[PDB]
């Protein structure tokens, strides 16, 4: 009791990549591809790649565009990952100035300012450097004066940060900055048809208080649950140096079918388990607020936990537009729909994925 | 209550005594300082650096530290442990050590993977991002739960270990924390104010709500953070986009500026702490501290104890270990914790990196 979700922030990139952008980026990949290896084609010795199309991305997911950090180099067939800079020690580094500009959204939104933040969070997929951590990168810049650290668990790092940031509200703290940064196409591989329009890029934050008294999304139940798997796996680190790696690996891999057989049950299974727990029923659940991978996946869990015949509007969808963000999903969801919850009523929030990792968070909205 | 019921410790086998640092260093320096004359006259690139056994040990207190994998660490040609890439079927390598620890210090516990609620990755450098090396331990030791990686470098234990209090206050039974540092992995060993620094280990404790196991209870955290580049390695997933081609994806750092500002910051966390929970320097039986650099912990427990403070107080473990980063604190409470008896109280604190400091006031019960 007593702990809210009092406000969030959201940061996008300005370019746009539509799905026929991407897919006519990576058919000239393949195509150029296949001419090259052609006599390779025709031995059986390399396989053949295949292109993609708008149309098979957005029946496979519902995405239809994707914000990303540099246009070019993602669609320059001869490139595939963004045009960055290195820039120096001085200046923010670039996830630290993603986090900052949704961080500052999230504490106007909540009402607060520096000196009323404790704990800093940097919770996402990947972090651009081990140390110093950009948590504390991020909470600097902000000249917010407590403690700060990186944590990752993938997809479900978001779920698994509010969880550790109303903990440390119980321990003491009194307000936590929740920050999501996911600059996928960092790590995407753009070659690959099967994922190459799977991720989007953006930054959220939330900030997390002690409360009775500001409006927000109490905290009422929080079900976190991880089980190894490698049907979702990107094995880049800093040891590849001292393994001379080889193995074409070191991006985003996935077998999406598996990881929908594994994971849809999974979901809904703990998503009803916490309802029983809490004497409520899928109906009293005002809005879902599911992860953002993909919306068949999310129809199917929403048509279990919930009616066959329920609302398309009780579960947003906004991966539409930003594609899957990894673990700041959810928070996009509830930031763009939070809204349209009563004073009272009940909603879910949900993240899962890579690990696997699965985080269920029923809240109670409260208006002061 | 909230106890520390178990610690674990493993090291990698071969070790790399500072003579043999000091002669692969000094190998590597005459030899380039040669391939490059016509700009050591010339005034383009500066004259490179030699080092000695002697300068290492006067510097820290390291005498030696296990690695990884010595012979490419010290051959002057390559300058980094010779690893293989493993498959995906197959534990990592960072999970590997992990477990290893993590059977001792549940062993010494007395608990099994089924008494285990929660697992925590902390330490300085993730050997991946997804999926975490956390969930491969849990997995790996059959763990229930759920679990996650955490990285605050140096500070990681003391961090992990506040967050399994946390965890534990909210409904956890019982924590595993545990800390790799495969610090070889991203070391600059060209750099002779660096290169003898780190060792390699894996470290890990058990955490439980329990009044009645023997363990360390926990009385009072304080966590602390504040960025600083004085200590930073700037290698990352994006450096592939940046086309990056500065030379700093390694450990680097200022150590005179670090020495300076984090020497007085740890001595007033912890002389505000004991002030705090009605403590004075003389009740504290150990001070586990952090071990990177002798002198160091020889001035912050003058800093917090007496001029006449015996050295016995705080423990030393880097002599053998050399910095481990996360884990150091781990190790020197795990090889010295006997040493305090039942009710007397210890200070556990580790500090670098990010600059952050993490203190933590204990009282061992029988």
């Amino acid at each position: 009791m007593g702990i809210r979700i009092t406000g969030t922030g959201l940061f996008h990139p300005t370019e746009i990549i539509s799905n026929e952008e991407l897919a006519d980026s990576l058919n000239a990949y393949v195509e150029q591809y296949n001419q090259e290896n052609a006599e390779k084609i025709a031995a059986g010795e390399l396989e053949e790649l295949r292109g993609s199309s708008a149309e098979f991305i957005e029946k496979a997911s519902g995405i239809k565009r994707r914000y990303v950090i540099e246009k070019s180099g993602i669609l320059d067939p001869t490139r595939l990952r963004p045009r960055l800079s290195e820039r120096s020690n001085d200046e923010l580094s670039i996830q630290a100035e993603w986090g900052v500009i949704a961080a500052k959204q999230a504490m106007e939104n909540a009402g607060v300012t520096a000196e009323d933040i404790d704990v800093v969070i940097l919770a996402c997929s990947n972090m651009q450097r081990a140390y110093p951590a950009v948590a504390i990168e991020i909470q600097s810049a902000l000249g917010i004066q407590g403690y700060a650290y990186d944590m990752n668990v993938a997809c479900s790092a978001a779920t698994f940060g509010l969880k550790q940031a109303a903990d440390a509200i119980r321990s003491g703290a009194r307000r936590v900055l929740l920050v999501n940064v996911e600059i996928t196409s960092g790590h995407l591989d753009y070659r690959n048809r099967d994922c190459h329009f799977i991720f989007g890029d953006v930054a959220t934050a939330s900030i997390i208080e002690e409360t009775t008294t500001k409006t927000g999304f109490e905290i009422l139940d929080i079900h976190l649950f991880t089980q190894f798997s490698n049907n979702i796996r990107n094995n880049f680190g800093f040891l590849n140096r001292s393994e001379d790696a080889v193995v074409d690996d070191k991006l985003f891999r996935q077998d999406g079918r598996k990881v929908f057989k594994d994971v849809c049950p999974l979901v809904a299974k703990i998503i009803n388990a916490q309802l029983e727990k809490m004497q409520l029923t899928a109906n009293d659940i005002k809005r879902f607020w599911l992860h953002q991978a993909n919306a068949n996946m999310n129809e199917l869990i929403l048509k279990y936990v919930a009616g066959k015949d329920a609302d398309l509007s009780r579960a947003p969808i906004i991966l539409d537009e930003f594609a899957n963000t990894s673990s700041a999903g959810v928070i996009i969801a509830l930031h763009r729909t939070g809204h349209e919850v009563d004073d009272g009523e009940y909603g879910v929030i949900s993240s899962f994925g890579a690990g696997y990792s699965v985080g269920s968070i029923v809240v109670q909205k409260h208006v002061a």
